């Protein structure tokens, strides 16, 4: 056991075909005896000998045995410091090009233990070019092996933009996405989804993950019994979903997200809402699918249940706003919000304690709801108009005498746009006018921002259809600013402006 030792050193470090080969099969043996090995990491001349013969050999049993030893040695915090102080990291990495499975398994786990416990190991693996080597190993098929390799990658990539970009350039995204859609082994899907989460916050990795089919592959695991796997999939999907507008094959993912809205899990709900929010922006087919699988219903229930938790209601409200315009079933969806009892909660979200991003999204949603005639009356009855007017008046003041992510100019435009639509209904025009808004709408004709001039002249165009209001609009001196706006580069602006003028000068 203890005394007769650096014998096998000298024959290992030898320059002969048989000599070092059969000598290595020896340290191998003795490293297995737990308390016998805990003494063999002592010899710097011994430790480093192991390393060399591994780096340059031919023997599949030399290799196996050298690696397995380092493997075996990598369990004590003294056992690791030895491998490290010796410099096996670069050789171990070099062993990641080997074609012999057992050699792979031994290298990876040694690096793994080193990456896990040993000071300074992350930096030395990077220097050795391990990232590239680990990425190329992702095409293997042994799940235990792949689990370890993906975990090395997560350890290296976390908080290290340089490493994330090397992973990108080595084709990481595709190979990690392949893993997600091929395997079922939880431990492996989990660590892989962690690697994808870490990369999904990277400006360059994100579209590559999306181009590789990331969104669909991640979707596959959203009903796994493993909660840590589903959640990590939800976080990654969320980070990526603003880049996935152009993706097809999205129908399964979209249906699962709708079901996930009903979850008891707050992070689950929060994620699904935000993912549905992003994937529905502009892509009218996603709109179509989400509505076809009951999205409106589910989004209304989610908003009713969230109460004042803005992490939920804001993305849910943005999703409902996407879903209530500019697709073939926009109109059924505008109706469905009312039918599932959404109109009161949506008006309620305009009031404190709601913060600005929510108010903004909510106003946008009201705008859309108002395109549907049968919403005109309940919106009024729920009190939509006076709050939208107060929000407008206050936000316009803030813009003159000059917030939390949002510019008051957006609330001005949003509120005026919402009132423009609501003004289609005659009783609504009475409330709007009775709130003495005409002076304000006229001032908004002078705004620098064209979209504001558009909704302002549009709402005046709606109001000017009643005799009494046209007179009022004229008394505000609207003729002059409308005169100049006839020449706006914006056709909406120039057209609305001419309809007001027409309706005023029937005298």
């Amino acid at each position: 056991a203890t005394r007769a030792i650096p014998e096998l050193t000298k024959l290992l470090n030898d320059e002969d075909q048989v000599v070092v080969n059969k000598a290595a099969v020896m340290v191998h043996q003795l490293s297995k005896k737990e308390a016998s090995r805990h003494a063999i990491m002592r010899s710097p001349q011994m430790v480093s000998a192991i390393v060399r013969t591994m780096q340059n050999t031919n023997d599949v049993e030399t290799a196996r045995c050298t690696a397995g030893t380092l493997h075996n040695l990598s369990h004590h915090r003294e056992g690791l410091l030895a491998i490290f102080k010796s410099g096996g990291i670069p050789a171990l990495v070099k062993m990641l090009g080997s074609p012999v499975d057992s050699v792979l398994f031994y290298a990876i786990t040694t690096l793994h233990n080193l990456l896990l416990h040993q000071e300074g190991a992350k930096m030395a693996v990077r220097l050795a070019g391990g990232l590239q080597k680990m990425v190329a190993l992702l095409n293997k098929t042994n799940v235990k092996f792949l689990a370890i390799t993906t975990d090395c990658l997560q350890i290296l990539a976390y908080g290290n933009q340089e490493s994330k970009l090397i992973i990108l350039a080595s084709g990481g995204p595709q190979a990690l996405v392949n893993i997600m859609r091929t395997y079922t082994y939880e431990k492996l899907l989990w660590t892989t989804s962690r690697v994808l989460k870490v990369l999904s916050v990277c400006s360059s990795n994100k579209p590559a993950i999306v181009e590789a089919g990331g969104m669909q592959a991640l979707g596959l695991h959203l009903t796994d019994p493993s909660q840590r796997l589903v959640q990590n999939c939800l976080w990654t999907l969320r980070n990526l979903s603003d880049a996935a507008t152009k993706q097809e094959g999205m129908e399964g993912l979209l249906g699962t997200l709708v079901q996930l809205l009903g979850s008891d899990d707050i992070n689950v709900v929060t994620c699904a809402a935000g993912i549905l929010s992003n994937l529905t922006c502009n892509n009218y087919k996603n709109k179509m699918m989400v509505c076809q699988v009951g999205g409106i219903e589910a989004l209304v229930r989610t908003v009713l249940r969230a109460g004042d938790r803005e992490d939920i209601t804001e993305p849910a409200i943005c999703a409902l706003r996407h879903l209530t315009s500019r697709h073939q079933e926009a109109e059924m969806a505008q109706n469905a919000v009312r039918l599932h009892y959404g109109l009161p909660v949506v008006v309620k979200l305009l009031h404190p304690p709601s913060h600005w991003p929510l108010i903004k999204a909510t106003v946008g949603l009201i705008r859309n709801l108002a395109l549907c005639p049968a919403n005109h009356a309940p919106l009024r009855e729920q009190g939509a108009i006076p709050r939208l007017v107060q929000l407008l008046v206050r936000a316009h003041q803030d813009t003159q005498r000059r917030v939390e992510g949002v510019r008051m100019e957006e609330i001005v435009e949003g509120c005026t746009g919402a009132l423009h639509i609501l003004a289609r209904d005659v009783h609504n025009r009475i409330v709007i006018r009775g709130l003495n808004t005409i002076p304000l709408f006229v001032q908004l004709l002078y705004s620098p921002i064209e979209n504001i001039q558009r909704v302002a002249a549009g709402v005046l165009c709606e109001l000017a259809q009643d005799k009494e209001a046209a007179e009022a609009i004229e008394a505000e001196g609207a003729t002059a600013p409308l005169t100049e706006l006839l020449h706006s580069r914006n056709e909406g602006v120039a057209t609305y402006a001419a309809a007001v003028l027409f309706r005023m000068s029937e005298d």
